[PDB]
């Protein structure tokens, strides 16, 4: 009777292992075949599933005219009905009819699940900020030249070479053989050991807190990190709608998209979204891919675990049933998707098949780690601030014997 | 003319500066009012503007279902075109007819911005108690002053000033000058030396509980966290889309929100966007609110700036132009809703209201880079408790100067006689005071009224040990002994008696060496009666221990209600004691001086 | 037609605020309310809800042989059918009809649910076990055995009195004036630094742990525990089931119960399940109450939230409707029965009625707490040891001048 | 004769030690055993004992339904009276008939119980890695050698013993004896402070990590719990009750449960409760299991004692003598049911059976007071290290009086002035050698096969940093050097390269140190050999820091996946960097040694 045409995508449709051994009409098993069962069911009409041979999406080709993927199928009559996640546009419902949308939609993005990020080699000064290192500095300047004019107007072992060097062992937890004798002395190293006492107890509190719990980092979200962020790639499909609409682009950070979508190598498009699945996971970090929304959800919710939707949909699109203009069975399609629409079949399978193909959520984020042995790269910038101190040791050793010398 | 019916909301319809003096159409302002024009000029046509008499988009009751809102005076026939943000729906298109939509949009959750809330300048010291403070303080003190009693003996460096700073070192872990060299010298050093490694350890630990705890603290956004948490109520404006979106919804955590906004009180349902925005900024976070992403979105370019948006949009509807069924230009209007989306002037104007208002100086921008590292105003204190050191350090290297220079240029004797005899008088006078009131602390019991309401004390009194007098304990003067009793209270009092003895073992001994004080100015008679003022302050500190930590037993073995507020205070008694204490403590150790003062006239 | 008997108890039979304002038949709301509204629908019959007069359960007397609370009414014929919480037992179904069970129950342990414990004095060396601080005071005095040896043999200021003090010092973190200024001394005052820098880092590691995360004692749990603690004051509801199951102990942990149960004093028993309710609530750790199960749930699940089921079902019992002996409505009211049990209205009003009053679970157990500061009580014991340490400090002062004095 | 069957069963239905001895009826041992004596010996007959033919217990499909087990045997007239711990259902109530349940039950759970594991002996290292713990030894060589040489210069007590002995005593944090007084002195000793304060609060901060995560841990008992962790496993025995029970369930955490099992791979339905018991046993708490309390019970009082109850009874069913629909003796049952529960008949055996296999011991009576408070066998190592640090001092204790004896009773000169020589041959031998090697590092990327089986290597190779010989990487010997390419190990090797000139600068400076000393034997010349021995250990330092931390790098780098295992490890080339390390160390400080004895021939 009637010819289905379509395209094999998770969810939607899926061929199982065996599909050779076995097939019936169950070669392929999805939402969207089970939905083609309702709709033909509702309908009364029974269906030839036929997977388009050149196996696209498809639009008619710029300047030759010629429909694609699925679109070719559908215009040129060799299939009439299409029970396919497509994009209802403007040039699409142009030439052939659409439904009501299965569901709504838009676009999404598509980023690597980051892992535990590479800290840097001066990562452990991480507790504290700039301002408190720096603050630190200036107190360790002005205690010991307040030590320093302390001890000027009193009856001395205490220097301005000297009195460095006691205040420095207290702020780093040493004791030191000479102490004040000097109750206005004994005042402001008093002060500056409860000074220290804070800040070393502050420090390991904090560091603690960073082993223990661990934020996650979300370079790029919401659009407009992307149109600041110029070192990500920005992927999509092309002989299709994210083509087109950003072809399209009329809003000013779709503008700067779609010159820069233009301008980028190589991958302006690619040609297999499970290609763009591949190629974000081999990406890390340099190329992220854009694509529907309901696809970046689910193959997050198939569990390489690796991918991230971050963002949110920056269009609002649905997936209707194609028909011809001017369809055979296109009124009663419309009325039998209102059949669907009216108690949720649309909503109820989507309900079933969405959390059918197992689930990647707060399990794996609960008790699926430990703690682990600091790395050498945690604690690796302190030894070059050891040896590039060792380093500097030697050169004020050299210097020193110049200006002995020069006792002649 | 053509009659159009809108709502008032920003930016779509705004008031004017001009607001009497303007005539009109233009007496408004507004995103749609252009829009409004850009129908009318690509039709070629004048409109009239109306307001809706509701001021509420649709209602659809279990009725008559009459609609209450812009669509009922559409219905009606008293609207011709309606320009609004109206979100098209099934219910809505099967009564009235919608153009293509010209606007995307998702619900989505507006809340109070967590934002930078006040430090403490004293928050270093949170995570011990302003007891324990003060009972190191007063640990620090009488170990100093046993150290010199054991070290200073009849028959040796360790001098009361070298005996407060061994004993700050000790403290410190910074070192010492030197150890003491007799067996009970050792023993006082052993003792303060396990005393400040768990003190320091104790207090290290509880600062990474603030921290962890802290970081434990996971911001709720997903809308799945906001269903699990009663503690934020959540709710929508009503006769509106958004309420009939959950009502029928088939997601069933969508279920359980429309479940728990039906259970609701008070009522969540507000009548205006306005009021759902003040909601918000009233409960400080405690209420959220669901709306369109359009409209949280430009509340958040308005500059209050602590508004904005978390998780994603839940679905994507649109608005449309509305017509009745039945209208005829409403199909010019589709030619006109296509050509200006093609022509983008639709995208001319969303992106014209929308990017105009950036006086919120963009303070996501900035304040986006959070990282649990401290700030400076986490130990903000701690530097001006460092330079406070200083200048009293300065203060005392001038006030040095000046006396030393004059003393170089038998009468300090009698006068530091005559004063640590007074120190006695006042330290016997201050615990003569403090015993017989009945005002050493303070207790209140009541409970809290929740929406913006005072708190109801249900009883408060003040106390001492002995007595108890009631303050608003229906509001009854009995100053009530303990034996008879009047719940947890009750209890309170009761544990007090047990903290008895120990003041009452400290004012016989000051009694005795004070007057044993007199009789040494009528030798041993001054040297005993010293360690009879210093065998009084141990037992104040076991006292006050005894005092402070039972209080804390019955604090926290109070059954924890949240309406139920508690306060507690010590009261003037509890100062006087502290007051008394160092007195003791420090004219003990001037019988010592004045002892082996006059050891050498021995 | 029909006459109902039970008795208001939450959550079958509840009545509202307004039933003086209102009655209609909506006085009384449950789910053994409209379980009966099931049970007359399904017979056809209609209902007067007329709860008993007395107000009990009850039972016939001991050696007077009267049926007190709802038996009365069921057994003497003033009432017909009984859609009551009533225990389905020998003597129960001696003398009139039962039905099926509403669901499965047994007697289950009410406790309160504990709050912070109080610490003892001596809570402040809880994160180390007392092997482990035994081990420390033998390693203590060993090392400064070794070297006291060490320091006889090598040519001196380390006497034994002297080596314990060092070695103090480098445990208590503190600095000493003399060092070893041997190679064989040197090796054990380093290994003795090493030895305390892992103890106090891992003392303070632990006691992290026990501030930050936080376990929650159960003293008494799976009625084991209850057959040797004899602390605990069990409690019952009497002229009922749970008086004479008890009395007909025959288990030997019943026995001790039993024994126990009628040696106590003062609550052998009491009249009120609310009262057991709020005795429990004052009793804190005294005084515990043994009841049915889903009742023992639903209080939980009604928030004061400081109620706790332990253990479990120590028996297995069902509620049945109570009917005269041969009813006239007794086999439509067991057809009945099951056309409910059939299709689960028992499970499925159970369903909704027991999740519908709110919630007492993981909510409040994941952010409704903040870490405290730290009490007095918490280190008060470490006061005691230091004042304990100072009065056994000037008892040394007096005995050094006695043999100081023997020096003539 | 009545029929009676039975399943295998403990205790319910046991084997003999006379197992093909005895006779008839006797051939059995249990508790319904003797409960199918008491039916016998209260009603008066005797009885023929069978055993089922399939072993289970009843099966009912989607079919012809006749039961596969213990219930289509009685239902096929193959059985008179079923004596046996079977579930009173409404399922099998329509078809048999059951008399009053004569024991209370309910579903449990079975796992594994947690256990005391193996702790570390040396666990107390763990929170820092021992690449880190290499590194900071080697730090703590290095600066004790450069403090020396800048100390003892050509125009003072700290020795190179001291010097070792001052840097121990400030990573410690112990204080020290003396202080540095010169300004390229305080300059080393400022720089190892700060050294030492971030790696003890490293360490610490890392220690509390293990344990607070450990505390975390909350072991999941309560089955919802258990319906959330797909980590996990949980089944049930196949043809049974509690099959039955989650599959017609209306509660919706049970209906999770029954979908996850539907969906479960492979099948955890089991034939046999004994392989539902092994499966616990094999999986070490990977997989649970789900039965009736009873047995669960009687399991657990068996000795092997690593089977334990979590969670509660699910529901309460009953064990029923079955009869089938028309037996007329099972009327007299239900009078012998009653009576022998009035005589309390039933629980004179149901306590027998039950109380009698305490072979476990009770452990856990003495096993559940556990406290987050550490053992002595988290710590137990330092306690080793501490001996054992005490039996070399006294081995040294026992040398020194030896040699310092013989040499009180020049000739050192010329020795030593051998031995340092050749200490620079060895140094410059064992950096020779570990250049040239491919043999500097381990690698190895494989997948791992979950039940029980052995890890597949997919990939392996041993390598050095020029060239890298392949070992199990398609079996191929390419000695393939790295600017030819071959996929994170591809990323691995090209960050061997940027660690390529430190190793290079070390080479050099050696050569010409080492030939600047036989030109010293042919002064200065022995003097800034040393130093060229030292800046050549610095580089070795940064040489070996860069190519360490690198690997770290990329050891993360590695995408996680649970089935690619992962093992690397450090090669002997390696080793043979470290100990040319030390010798140059060494050495060089012995040049200055010599130079100093030199300076005084000079
Ligand atoms: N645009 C919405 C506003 C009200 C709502 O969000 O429910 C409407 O007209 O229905
Ligand atoms: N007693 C149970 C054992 C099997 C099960 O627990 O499912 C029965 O006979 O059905």
């Amino acid at each position: 009777t009637v010819v289905v045409t379509t395209i094999l995508e998770s969810p939607y449709v899926m061929m199982k292992k065996n599909h050779e051994m076995l097939e019936g009409n169950e070669r392929y098993e999805g939402y969207c075949v089970d939905l083609a069962a309702e709709i033909a069911k509702h309908c009364g009409f029974k269906y030839k599933l036929t997977i388009v041979g050149d196996g696209k999406y498809g639009a008619r080709d710029a300047d030759t005219k010629i429909w694609n993927g699925m679109v070719g199928e559908l215009v040129y009559g060799k299939a009439d009905i299409a029970i396919a996640p497509l994009t209802i546009t403007l040039v699409r419902e142009e030439v052939i009819d659409f439904s009501k949308p299965f569901m709504s939609l838009g676009i999404s993005i598509m980023i690597k699940k980051p892992q535990k990020s590479k800290p840097g080699v001066f990562s452990f000064l991480d507790p504290l900020a700039y301002e408190i290192w720096m603050c630190i500095v200036f107190a360790y300047i002005g205690v010991s030249v307040v030590l320093f004019l302390v001890s000027r107007f009193s009856p001395n072992e205490f220097g301005i070479f000297n009195s460095l060097w006691f205040s420095l062992g207290a702020f780093m937890q040493q004791g030191c053989d000479i102490s004040p004798r000097s109750l206005s002395g004994r005042i402001v190293g008093g002060v500056w050991w409860f000074f220290t006492l804070i800040i070393i107890s502050s420090y390991t509190a904090n560091l603690a807190a960073f082993l223990t719990v661990e934020r996650m980092v979300s370079p790029i979200e919401s659009a407009e990190d992307l149109s600041k962020q110029t070192e990500i790639a920005y992927g999509t499909l092309d002989s299709g709608s994210t083509k087109e609409f950003f072809r399209r682009s009329k809003i000013a950070v779709f503008d700067k998209m779609w010159t820069y979508m233009r301008s980028a190598e190589p991958s302006v498009f690619v040609r297999t979204t499970a290609e763009g699945v591949a190629r974000v996971r081999k990406s890390k970090g340099k190329y992220a891919y854009l694509l529907e929304s309901t696809m970046n959800e689910y193959i997050e919710q198939r569990k390489p675990c690796d991918t991230m939707k971050v963002g949110g949909n920056l269009d609002s699109k649905g997936y209707g049933i194609a028909t011809p203009k001017g369809s055979s069975l296109g009124t009663p399609v419309n009325l039998a998707v209102l059949k669907l629409s009216e108690q949720g079949v649309l909503d109820k399978l989507k309900n079933k098949w969405w959390y059918d193909k197992g689930e990647c959520g707060a399990k794996d984020s609960g008790s699926k780690e430990k703690t682990s042995a600091l790395s050498l790269s945690n604690v690796a910038g302190v030894f070059y601030i050891l040896v590039g101190g060792l380093g500097l040791a030697m050169l004020v050793a050299l210097i020193e014997f110049c200006y002995k010398s020069r006792a002649e």
